[PDB]
């Protein structure tokens, strides 16, 4: 079955891109790694307000992601998740062929890459978990370490960050707890042996295997020690993952899309040097170019636009106005 536009990511621009293409009459499949819709906003700020969205005054990221997943649903399109495309071919008729790394094909004339920087993985730690306890009491980082006064904190890392972390945390938590799979720890090692001497709990090689908890957020982690393999469960009331990112194109490093500074090169009509391949959102790259999702809600239509032009030359250059669109009045 071959759609009209198929985009790569499900973010807020992937999501907005897709209502816009349903205006265009274009049928239209999304296609996102995570379980669930809304990208960088749905994983790491869904209880932060964005102000800098053109005509909304403030707006919680998860209330955004609401809002767009309505936008998106207007026209129908199809929404396919947890799935990495990371192939691209084209058969003898033009037609794209985009294979997820799961082997399954997907047929489709144009492609929209709203992919952002790439698949928004953490370095071994579960997607799921990721989008499941994204803005309750699991945290990449420390904001501030007042709001971790009294509480039961673990630590899953082994760099210095996470040293430097459990330090500055001892005084002020109720516990310190960090789990690493390595005996060996990095950053200065007189950071480390102050860790291990304190309060701090230390557990090592532990590897961090399983997330427990309710609707309110975690309140244990089952770790294993990598070599008895045996399971302990460590009480939570606030997890730090620092396992680091891995963001990145990943094998679309290997289309030959034009790439500059991990991003996709576009001209003024969000145009790929790939035909029939268009871009929007933070994987787009050019001078001036805003990256912001104010910035994403502009190009991802104009991608839209030129996806229609593509397959038809006599379109028009836009969608009618959402104010006197027939199917929206
Ligand atoms: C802490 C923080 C605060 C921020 N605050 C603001 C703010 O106040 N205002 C603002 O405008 N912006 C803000 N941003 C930026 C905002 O998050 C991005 O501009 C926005 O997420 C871009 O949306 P997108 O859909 O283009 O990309 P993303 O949100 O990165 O979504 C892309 C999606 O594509 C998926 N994907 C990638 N590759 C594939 C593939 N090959 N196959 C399938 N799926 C794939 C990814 O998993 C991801 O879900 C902030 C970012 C951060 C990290």
């Amino acid at each position: 079955e071959v759609y009209d536009v198929t985009i790569i990511g499900g973010g807020p621009i992937g999501l907005f891109t897709a209502f816009y293409c349903g205006m265009r009459e274009l049928k239209t499949k999304v296609i996102e790694f995570l379980p669930k819709l809304g990208g960088k906003v749905s994983l790491f700020f869904p209880e932060k307000i964005i102000r800098d969205i053109g005509g909304i005054p403030g707006i919680a990221g998860k209330q955004l992601i609401e809002q767009l997943k309505e936008q998106a649903a207007t026209f129908d399109p199809d929404i396919v998740l947890n799935q990495r495309v990371t192939g691209f071919e084209r058969l003898d008729d033009g037609t794209i062929v985009l294979t997820g790394s799961e082997g399954k094909k997907h047929y489709t004339r144009t492609v929209i890459l709203a992919c952002g920087m790439g698949t928004l993985e953490v370095n071994e730690f579960d997607s799921e978990d990721a989008a499941r306890y994204a803005g309750k009491n699991l945290h990449y980082g420390v904001e501030k370490l007042d709001a971790f006064k009294g509480k039961r904190v673990v630590i899953s890392g082994g760099g210095d960050t996470a040293v430097d972390w459990a330090n500055e945390l001892e005084p002020i938590a109720a516990s310190v707890t960090v789990v690493h799979r390595r005996e060996e720890f990095g950053g200065m090692e007189s950071s480390v042996t102050k860790m291990k001497q304190s309060s701090v709990r230390v557990l090592t090689p532990y590897r961090l295997e399983q997330l427990n908890g309710d609707e309110e957020g975690i309140k244990s982690v089952t770790v294993c020690h990598t070599e008895s393999g045996q399971r302990k469960d460590i009480e939570i009331d606030e997890l730090i993952i620092n396992h680091g990112f891995k963001i990145d194109l990943g094998p679309m490093m290997e289309w030959g899309l034009e790439i500059e500074e991990g991003r996709v090169k576009a001209d003024r009509h969000m145009r790929t040097n790939l035909p029939g391949v268009f871009v929007a959102g933070d994987a787009a790259f050019y001078e001036s170019k805003l990256r912001l999702i104010a910035g994403g809600f502009t190009e991802g239509p104009t991608a839209v636009n030129s996806a229609k032009a593509y397959l038809d030359p006599k379109a028009e250059n836009m969608a009618m106005y959402s104010t006197h669109h027939k199917k929206l009045v």
